[PDB]
C-alpha cells in the first residue's frame, strides 16, 4: 500500500489500468488509419494528417490516466496492445464511421469508469474523469458525426470528388 | 405623458411597440435556423455561424426601437416573442427562402410604420425608419435572393454537395 | 436517434429544451427591465447598462444549452417566449429584488435539472450543469442581494439621491 | 435566513466552518515547521521557504471556504486555532512525514464535506469542493509523498548531507 | 543556549513569543471583520479588502518577530490563536472603533516589550521595535482615529449612506 | 502491385513491418519506464521525463517507417504492440540497463534490415537505413553505457544518494 493512497478502490485502480489500455488501442486505431489515407492508392493527406493528430492526443489521454494512477497510489500494469481491427479502412466515410464507433466505446468505458467512481464513493476520481474526460469525448462524439453526415451528404463513399474536396475543405 | 413627449402620435408609438415585437421574432426565427445548421445530422457550421449573427443583429434592431421609444417619451411594451414556424428547417435553400420570406414581412411592416409617420407627420420618425431600417432591409433581402439564387443552380436542396461547398465558399 | 446520442435521457433532453425557454425568459426580463431605466423618468443609465450586460449574457446561457442539446444528439424544442410579469418596475431597488426573485427561481430550474442528471446516470450532464450554471447563479444571486442591501441601507427606494448614486458609485 | 440562501443545509454550513478551522490550523502548522529550519541549528533555507509557501497558501484556502460561506448565506463562525502538536519537528525528513500526514487528515475531512454535499443534494458545493479542493489535495499528497521517498532514499535522517543536497536540489 | 545568543534575556525571548501570539490574533481579528463586510446582508467590498489587507500584514508582522526571535538564539514558542471577541461587528464605524482599540492594544504590549529591552539593556532589541513596530503602530492609530471620526461627522452608524459613500470615497 | 512499388522486395516490405512493430514496443517500454519513475516510491522526475522523451522518439522513429513503407508501395501490416518483460523496473541504474539491452536489440534488428538491403540490391532502403537509424542507434547506445557507468561508478543502485544525485545533474 502507498504511502499516498486515501479512498482508492482495488476495483477504481484496476478500472484505470483497463482505460488506459483502451486510450493506447484508440491511439493505434487512428496511427493506423492515418497511414491507411498516406497509402498512394488513397492519397487523402488531410484525413492522414487529421487522424495522426488524433493518435497523438489518444497517446496523451493514455499518458494521463499514468499520471493519476501514480497521483492515487495506484499500481500501472500494462497489457498488449491490440492490433485494430482493420488493415485496409475503405474510404474516408468509412474510417469516419469506424471513429464515431470507437469513440461511443471508449465513452462507453468511461461512463463505467465514472459509475465505478459513485458507487466507491471517490469524487476525485468523479472530477478527474468529468473534468478531463467526458466534454472531450462529446466534442469528439459530435465533431465525427458531423463529417460521417458532410462525407454522406456529399456523395461519399461512391464519390472520389466527395472524398476529395471534403479532405481540402473540412479537414484541410 | 412625458415630459420629452412632442410631435409623437399614439398610433406611432404603437405600431412602434408591434414593430420591437417583429424584430425579436425575428431574431428568435435566426437562433433557431443557426442551431438546426449546428445538428449532427445538418452540420453545416456556416449556416450554423451566418443565421447566428443575423440573430443577434435582429436583438440590436429590436434594442434601437426600444431606445427610439423612450427618446420619443412612448411607452415600450413588450409581447410575448412567438416561436418560429417551424423546428425543422429542412435545407439550407429551404432556410435561406424562409429567411427571404420574413425579411419582405419585416420590410411590409416597416413601410406600414413609415406610411404611418408620414400620415401623422412625423418627420423624425420618417427619417428613424429610413436611415436605420430601410436599406438595411433592401441590402437584407437582395443578399437573401442572391444566397437563393445560387443555391438553385449549384443543385439545391437535392444536392448535399452542392450545400456543403456553398457554406464554404459563400458563407466561409 | 440520432448517431451520436449517447447515454441522453428523453427526460434530460426535455428539461433542456425547458431551461433554455427559461434563460430566454431570463434574458427577455433583463431586457424589460434595462429599457424601463432608460426612460427619461427615470434616467438611471448604469442601472440600464448593468441590466443590458445581465440580458445579453442570459441569451449566451441560452445558446451554450442549445450547443450541449445539439452536442448529446437531443433535438431543441423551442417554445414561445413569454412577456415579463412587469412593464413598469417601480425603482432600482425593485428592480434589483425581482432579479433576485428571478435567479433564484433560474438556479431551483438548474438544481432540478442536475437532480434529473444524477437519477439518470448522465456525468456529462452532471458537469455541464456544475461547470457552467451553479456557480455563475450563485455568484448573480450573491451579488444581486448585495446590491438590494447596499440600496436598503441608503434609503431607497423612497431615497431618489440612494438610486442616483448607487447608480454612480457601484454600477458606474 | 439569508436572502441569498438557497438549497444551503445546516450541516453543510457547520462542516464549512469546521473546514475552515482546518484550513487555519494547516496554515499554523506549516508556520510553525517554516521556522523551525530556519533556526541556526537547523538551518535548510529551501525547507523554511517550501514551509512558509505553504503556510500562505493554506491561508488562501481559508480565505476561499470563507467567501464560498458568505456567497451561499451561511454565516462563517471562528473557533480557536490551535498550536501544532511540535515545537521541535526533528529533520526535513520528520516535517516532511508530518505534513504529509497532516494533507490525508485534510483531504479525509474534504471527503466528508463532499460526502455531506452528496448526501444533502447540494451540487454546487459537491462542485466547489471537487473543482477547488480534491484536486489540489491529491497533488499536495503525492508531491509530499515523493518528497519523503528521496529523503529517505538519499540516507535521511541520519545523513545531514542528504538533507542539505535535498534543500538544494530538490527545494532550491 | 544558541551558538548565536548574546545579550538575549530569557523574559525578552518569552515577551518576543507572546508578542508573536499577539499579532497573529490581530491577524485573525481583522480576517474575521473582512468577511463580515463580505456577507449579502452588510456588502461593503472596500471595508471587506481593507481589512483583508491588515489580516495580511498582521502576519507579515508576526512573521518577522519569529525572525527576530530565530535571529538572536530565542526559541519560537506558538500558542493557540484566540478567536475574535465578535462574530458579528455591527457597522463599518463598529469594526473601526474595534480595530482601533486592538491597535492601541498592541501598542501598549510593543511599548511593554520595548521597556524591557530598556530594562535587559539590549540595544538591538529597542532598535528593532522601534524600527520596525512602533511608528507603524502610530500610523496605523492615527488612521483609524481619523476613519472614526469622519464617519462619525458623516452620521455612521445609523446612516448607511455614510457607511456607503466612505467605503466608496475613502477606502475605494 | 501498388503504381510507385519499383525494386522493393517482398521480404524488404515484410522486414520493415517487423521493425515497425519493434519501435512501438521499443516506445512502450520507454513510456512503462517513464511511468515507473513517477511512482511517489520511486520519485526521479528526470529519470520519468528521460524515459517519456525516448519513448515519444521511438513513436516517431514507427511513424517514420510506416512512411517509408508507403513511399515504396508496400503495405503496412500492423501487430499487437506487446507488453514490456517488466512492471517494475527496480532502479535508475536497472532501468538504463534494460535500456542498453533493448537499444542493443532494435540495432541488431536494423542491421538485419540493412543486410536485407543489401542482399537485394536495395540502394534506397541501404541508404535510408544507414541515414535515419543506424547513427542514431549507436548514439543512443553510447549515451545508455555513458549513464550506465556514471551509475555504477557512482555507487547504483545501493546508492538512492546516487541515483537522486545523477537525476539532477545528469538527467535535470
Ligand atoms: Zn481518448
Ligand atoms: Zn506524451
Ligand atoms: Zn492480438
Ligand atoms: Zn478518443
Ligand atoms: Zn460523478
Ligand atoms: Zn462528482
Ligand atoms: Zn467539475
Ligand atoms: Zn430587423
Ligand atoms: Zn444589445
Ligand atoms: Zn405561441
Ligand atoms: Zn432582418
Ligand atoms: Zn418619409
Ligand atoms: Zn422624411
Ligand atoms: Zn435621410
Ligand atoms: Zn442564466
Ligand atoms: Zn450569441
Ligand atoms: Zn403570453
Ligand atoms: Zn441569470
Ligand atoms: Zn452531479
Ligand atoms: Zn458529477
Ligand atoms: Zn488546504
Ligand atoms: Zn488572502
Ligand atoms: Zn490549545
Ligand atoms: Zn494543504
Ligand atoms: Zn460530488
Ligand atoms: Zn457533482
Ligand atoms: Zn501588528
Ligand atoms: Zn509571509
Ligand atoms: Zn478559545
Ligand atoms: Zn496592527
Ligand atoms: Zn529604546
Ligand atoms: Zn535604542
Ligand atoms: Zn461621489
Ligand atoms: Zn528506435
Ligand atoms: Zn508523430
Ligand atoms: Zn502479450
Ligand atoms: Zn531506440
Ligand atoms: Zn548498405
Ligand atoms: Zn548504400
Amino acid at each position: 500500500t502507498s504511502q499516498v493512497r486515501q479512498n482508492y478502490h482495488q476495483d477504481s485502480e484496476a478500472a484505470i489500468n483497463r482505460q488506459i489500455n483502451l486510450e493506447l488501442y484508440a491511439s493505434y486505431v487512428y496511427l493506423s488509419m492515418s497511414y491507411y489515407f498516406d497509402r498512394d492508392d488513397v492519397a487523402l493527406k488531410n484525413f492522414a494528417k487529421y487522424f495522426l493528430h488524433q493518435s497523438h492526443e489518444e497517446r496523451e489521454h493514455a499518458e494521463k490516466l499514468m499520471k493519476l494512477q501514480n497521483q492515487r497510489g495506484g499500481r500501472i500494469f500494462l497489457q498488449d496492445i491490440q492490433k485494430p481491427d482493420c488493415d485496409d479502412w475503405e474510404s474516408g466515410l468509412n474510417a469516419m464511421e469506424c471513429a464515431l464507433h470507437l469513440e461511443k466505446n471508449v465513452n462507453q468505458s468511461l461512463l463505467e469508469l465514472h459509475k465505478l467512481a459513485t458507487d466507491k464513493n471517490d469524487p476525485h476520481l468523479c472530477d478527474f474523469i468529468e473534468t478531463h474526460y467526458l466534454n472531450e469525448q462529446v466534442k469528439a462524439i459530435k465533431e465525427l458525426g458531423d463529417h460521417v453526415t458532410n462525407l454522406r451528404k456529399m456523395g461519399a463513399p461512391e464519390s472520389g470528388l466527395a472524398e476529395y474536396l471534403f479532405d481540402k475543405h473540412t479537414l484541410g
